[PDB]
Protein backbone atom coordinates (compact mmCIF):
# COMPACT_ATOMS: atom_id res chain seq x y z
CA UNK A 1 0.00 0.00 0.00
CA UNK A 2 1.13 3.53 -0.07
CA UNK A 3 1.47 5.80 2.80
CA UNK A 4 -1.72 7.73 2.50
CA UNK A 5 -3.39 4.34 2.76
CA UNK A 6 -1.20 3.72 5.60
CA UNK A 7 -2.36 7.18 7.61
CA UNK A 8 -5.87 6.15 6.50
CA UNK A 9 -6.31 2.91 8.29
CA UNK A 10 -4.27 4.41 10.84
CA UNK A 11 -7.40 6.84 11.52
CA UNK A 12 -9.52 3.54 11.48
CA UNK A 13 -7.57 1.89 13.83
CA UNK A 14 -6.92 4.82 16.32
CA UNK A 15 -9.84 6.97 16.15
CA UNK A 16 -13.60 7.09 17.13
CA UNK A 17 -16.20 7.52 14.35
CA UNK A 18 -17.70 10.87 14.21
CA UNK A 19 -15.20 12.31 16.93
CA UNK A 20 -13.06 14.94 14.66
CA UNK A 21 -10.69 15.56 17.40
CA UNK A 22 -9.72 12.35 17.22
CA UNK A 23 -9.12 12.34 13.82
CA UNK A 24 -6.67 14.97 13.53
CA UNK A 25 -4.75 13.47 16.48
CA UNK A 26 -4.58 10.46 15.42
CA UNK A 27 -3.12 11.83 12.05
CA UNK A 28 -0.67 13.69 13.78
CA UNK A 29 0.27 11.02 15.64
CA UNK A 30 0.85 8.61 13.12
CA UNK A 31 2.65 11.68 11.30
CA UNK A 32 4.83 12.52 13.87
CA UNK A 33 5.98 8.82 14.63
CA UNK A 34 6.09 7.26 11.99
CA UNK A 35 5.72 8.81 8.61
CA UNK A 36 5.97 12.56 7.50
CA UNK A 37 3.01 13.85 5.39
CA UNK A 38 2.53 17.03 4.40
CA UNK A 39 -0.83 17.69 6.41
CA UNK A 40 -0.71 21.34 7.53
CA UNK A 41 -0.43 20.12 10.48
CA UNK A 42 -1.27 20.78 14.69
CA UNK A 43 0.92 23.89 15.09
CA UNK A 44 -0.48 25.84 11.59
CA UNK A 45 -3.82 23.93 12.14
CA UNK A 46 -4.06 25.96 15.49
CA UNK A 47 -3.97 29.22 13.53
CA UNK A 48 -6.30 28.04 10.72
CA UNK A 49 -8.55 27.07 13.23
CA UNK A 50 -8.44 30.95 15.05
CA UNK A 51 -9.01 32.23 11.77
CA UNK A 52 -12.13 30.26 10.86
CA UNK A 53 -13.76 31.05 14.28
CA UNK A 54 -13.08 34.83 13.89
CA UNK A 55 -14.32 34.75 10.34
CA UNK A 56 -17.55 32.24 11.06
CA UNK A 57 -17.47 31.23 6.50
CA UNK A 58 -20.13 30.31 5.15
CA UNK A 59 -18.22 28.85 2.02
CA UNK A 60 -14.48 27.87 1.93
CA UNK A 61 -12.81 26.67 -1.10
CA UNK A 62 -9.76 24.44 -0.43
CA UNK A 63 -6.99 24.01 -2.74
CA UNK A 64 -5.50 21.18 -1.96
CA UNK A 65 -6.50 18.02 -0.07
CA UNK A 66 -4.15 15.38 0.04
CA UNK A 67 -5.41 12.94 2.55
CA UNK A 68 -8.64 15.10 4.29
CA UNK A 69 -6.62 16.42 7.54
CA UNK A 70 -7.08 20.06 6.77
CA UNK A 71 -10.98 19.54 5.26
CA UNK A 72 -11.73 17.89 8.88
CA UNK A 73 -9.74 20.83 10.68
CA UNK A 74 -11.76 23.48 8.80
CA UNK A 75 -14.86 21.67 8.67
CA UNK A 76 -15.53 20.31 12.44
CA UNK A 77 -15.44 24.26 13.02
CA UNK A 78 -18.05 25.24 10.09
CA UNK A 79 -21.49 26.55 11.79
CA UNK A 80 -24.36 24.22 10.48
CA UNK A 81 -24.89 24.83 6.90
CA UNK A 82 -21.89 26.08 6.10
CA UNK A 83 -19.99 24.02 3.31
CA UNK A 84 -16.55 23.27 2.49
CA UNK A 85 -15.57 22.60 -1.24
CA UNK A 86 -12.26 21.27 -1.91
CA UNK A 87 -10.14 20.18 -5.06
CA UNK A 88 -7.78 17.79 -5.44
CA UNK A 89 -6.39 16.36 -8.56
CA UNK A 90 -4.92 13.06 -7.22
CA UNK A 91 -7.79 10.60 -7.29
CA UNK A 92 -6.06 8.40 -5.06
CA UNK A 93 -5.74 11.38 -2.52
CA UNK A 94 -9.31 12.34 -3.83
CA UNK A 95 -10.17 8.76 -2.38
CA UNK A 96 -8.60 8.78 0.81
CA UNK A 97 -9.80 12.09 1.56
CA UNK A 98 -13.11 11.03 1.27
CA UNK A 99 -13.05 7.91 3.57
CA UNK A 100 -11.25 10.08 5.76
CA UNK A 101 -14.80 12.76 5.90
CA UNK A 102 -16.84 10.23 6.10
CA UNK A 103 -14.98 8.23 9.12
CA UNK A 104 -14.95 11.73 10.81
CA UNK A 105 -18.66 12.46 9.91
CA UNK A 106 -18.31 15.37 8.25
CA UNK A 107 -19.27 14.31 4.24
CA UNK A 108 -22.65 16.47 4.40
CA UNK A 109 -20.71 19.27 4.93
CA UNK A 110 -17.52 18.77 2.53
CA UNK A 111 -18.03 18.27 -1.36
CA UNK A 112 -14.89 17.22 -3.27
CA UNK A 113 -14.43 18.46 -6.31
CA UNK A 114 -11.57 15.39 -8.24
CA UNK A 115 -9.69 18.04 -11.22
CA UNK A 116 -7.40 20.48 -11.31
CA UNK A 117 -7.86 23.67 -9.61
CA UNK A 118 -7.21 26.18 -12.66
CA UNK A 119 -10.12 23.45 -14.73
CA UNK A 120 -12.41 23.90 -12.08
CA UNK A 121 -12.64 27.16 -10.41
CA UNK A 122 -13.57 28.56 -14.02
CA UNK A 123 -16.96 25.95 -13.26
CA UNK A 124 -17.77 26.91 -9.69
CA UNK A 125 -20.28 29.60 -11.03
CA UNK A 126 -21.88 27.71 -13.05
CA UNK A 127 -21.56 24.01 -12.18
CA UNK A 128 -21.33 24.01 -8.86
CA UNK A 129 -23.78 26.82 -7.81
CA UNK A 130 -21.30 29.36 -6.07
CA UNK A 131 -21.50 33.15 -5.91
CA UNK A 132 -18.93 34.51 -4.16
CA UNK A 133 -15.93 33.00 -1.91
CA UNK A 134 -15.94 33.82 2.15
CA UNK A 135 -12.69 32.49 2.66
CA UNK A 136 -10.27 30.10 -0.05
CA UNK A 137 -7.39 27.87 1.52
CA UNK A 138 -4.48 27.69 -0.62
CA UNK A 139 -1.80 24.88 -0.21
CA UNK A 140 -1.83 22.94 -3.22
CA UNK A 141 1.26 22.93 -5.63
CA UNK A 142 3.30 26.25 -5.02
CA UNK A 143 3.80 27.34 -8.16
CA UNK A 144 -0.35 27.63 -8.53
CA UNK A 145 -0.83 29.97 -5.45
CA UNK A 146 -0.21 33.50 -7.92
CA UNK A 147 -2.19 32.02 -10.51
CA UNK A 148 -5.55 30.38 -9.15
CA UNK A 149 -5.56 33.77 -6.81
CA UNK A 150 -5.46 35.58 -9.95
CA UNK A 151 -8.26 33.17 -11.38
CA UNK A 152 -10.18 33.78 -8.92
CA UNK A 153 -10.34 37.18 -8.94
CA UNK A 154 -11.43 36.86 -13.05
CA UNK A 155 -14.06 34.69 -12.49
CA UNK A 156 -15.76 37.09 -10.01
CA UNK A 157 -15.42 34.56 -6.96
CA UNK A 158 -13.82 37.41 -4.72
CA UNK A 159 -15.48 39.98 -2.60
CA UNK A 160 -14.72 42.62 -0.50
CA UNK A 161 -13.78 40.95 2.92
CA UNK A 162 -12.63 37.69 1.27
CA UNK A 163 -9.97 35.94 2.98
CA UNK A 164 -7.04 34.29 1.43
CA UNK A 165 -5.31 31.61 3.64
CA UNK A 166 -1.69 30.35 2.30
CA UNK A 167 -0.04 27.82 3.53
CA UNK A 168 3.86 27.22 3.00
CA UNK A 169 4.90 30.89 2.29
CA UNK A 170 8.35 30.20 3.78
CA UNK A 171 8.65 25.83 3.03
CA UNK A 172 8.84 25.37 0.55
CA UNK A 173 7.85 28.75 0.06
CA UNK A 174 5.63 30.80 -2.53
CA UNK A 175 7.63 33.82 -4.09
CA UNK A 176 5.76 35.21 -6.42
CA UNK A 177 2.21 34.92 -4.76
CA UNK A 178 3.75 36.35 -1.55
CA UNK A 179 5.55 39.51 -3.20
CA UNK A 180 2.00 39.78 -5.47
CA UNK A 181 -0.11 40.01 -2.27
CA UNK A 182 1.83 42.08 -0.09
CA UNK A 183 2.55 44.99 -3.04
CA UNK A 184 -0.94 45.13 -4.24
CA UNK A 185 -3.53 47.50 -3.06
CA UNK A 186 -6.02 44.71 -3.57
CA UNK A 187 -4.90 42.97 -0.14
CA UNK A 188 -4.65 43.02 3.07
CA UNK A 189 -2.22 40.81 4.39
CA UNK A 190 -0.75 39.90 7.84
CA UNK A 191 2.01 36.68 7.99
CA UNK A 192 1.58 34.64 11.02
CA UNK A 193 4.57 32.56 11.67
CA UNK A 194 4.84 29.05 13.08
CA UNK A 195 6.62 25.42 11.65
CA UNK A 196 6.59 23.21 9.11
CA UNK A 197 4.14 20.37 10.13
CA UNK A 198 5.82 17.69 12.14
CA UNK A 199 8.99 19.29 11.79
CA UNK A 200 10.99 21.97 13.92
CA UNK A 201 11.46 24.15 10.47
CA UNK A 202 10.17 27.96 10.26
CA UNK A 203 7.46 28.11 8.40
CA UNK A 204 4.15 30.01 7.93
CA UNK A 205 0.49 31.39 6.72
CA UNK A 206 -0.50 34.57 4.76
CA UNK A 207 -3.34 35.81 5.82
CA UNK A 208 -4.75 37.82 2.16
CA UNK A 209 -7.81 39.71 2.34
CA UNK A 210 -9.64 40.59 -0.39
CA UNK A 211 -10.37 44.54 -1.08
CA UNK A 212 -11.90 44.36 -4.31
CA UNK A 213 -10.84 46.05 -7.95
C1 LIG B 1 -0.03 19.83 0.74
S1 LIG B 1 -1.10 18.65 -0.02
C2 LIG B 1 -2.63 19.31 0.69
C3 LIG B 1 -2.67 19.07 2.19
C4 LIG B 1 -4.00 19.43 2.85
N1 LIG B 1 -4.45 20.80 2.56
C5 LIG B 1 -3.87 19.24 4.35
O1 LIG B 1 -3.34 20.13 5.02
O2 LIG B 1 -4.30 18.21 4.87
C6 LIG B 1 -1.16 19.38 -1.69
C7 LIG B 1 -2.22 18.74 -2.59
O3 LIG B 1 -2.52 19.55 -3.73
C8 LIG B 1 -2.85 18.68 -4.83
N2 LIG B 1 -2.71 19.52 -6.02
C9 LIG B 1 -1.57 20.06 -6.52
N3 LIG B 1 -1.92 20.87 -7.54
C10 LIG B 1 -3.27 20.88 -7.66
C11 LIG B 1 -4.13 21.53 -8.52
N4 LIG B 1 -3.67 22.34 -9.49
N5 LIG B 1 -5.49 21.31 -8.35
C12 LIG B 1 -5.99 20.46 -7.38
N6 LIG B 1 -5.11 19.82 -6.55
C13 LIG B 1 -3.78 20.05 -6.68
C14 LIG B 1 -1.89 17.53 -4.67
O4 LIG B 1 -2.33 16.40 -5.40
C15 LIG B 1 -1.84 17.38 -3.16
O5 LIG B 1 -2.77 16.42 -2.68
C1 LIG C 1 7.80 19.35 -1.19
C2 LIG C 1 7.38 18.66 0.03
O1 LIG C 1 6.81 17.64 -0.02
C3 LIG C 1 7.73 19.30 1.35
C4 LIG C 1 6.93 20.01 2.08
C5 LIG C 1 5.52 20.44 1.83
C6 LIG C 1 4.78 20.88 2.90
C7 LIG C 1 3.49 21.29 2.73
O2 LIG C 1 2.74 21.73 3.75
C8 LIG C 1 2.95 21.27 1.48
O3 LIG C 1 1.69 21.69 1.31
C9 LIG C 1 3.67 20.84 0.42
N1 LIG C 1 3.13 20.76 -0.92
O4 LIG C 1 3.98 20.46 -1.89
O5 LIG C 1 2.08 20.93 -1.18
C10 LIG C 1 4.96 20.42 0.61
C11 LIG C 1 9.11 19.00 1.84
C12 LIG C 1 9.55 19.55 3.14
O6 LIG C 1 9.79 18.35 1.20
MG1 LIG D 1 1.00 22.72 3.08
Amino acid sequence: DTKEQRILRYVQQNAKPGDPQSVLEAIDTYCTQKEWAMNVGDAKGQIMDAVIREYSPSLVLELGAYCGYSAVRMARLLQPGARLLTMEMNPDYAAITQQMLNFAGLQDKVTILNGASQDLIPQLKKKYDVDTLDMVFLDHWKDRYLPDTLLLEKCGLLRKGTVLLADNVIVPGTPDFLAYVRGSSSFECTHYSSYLEYMKVVDGLEKAIYQGP
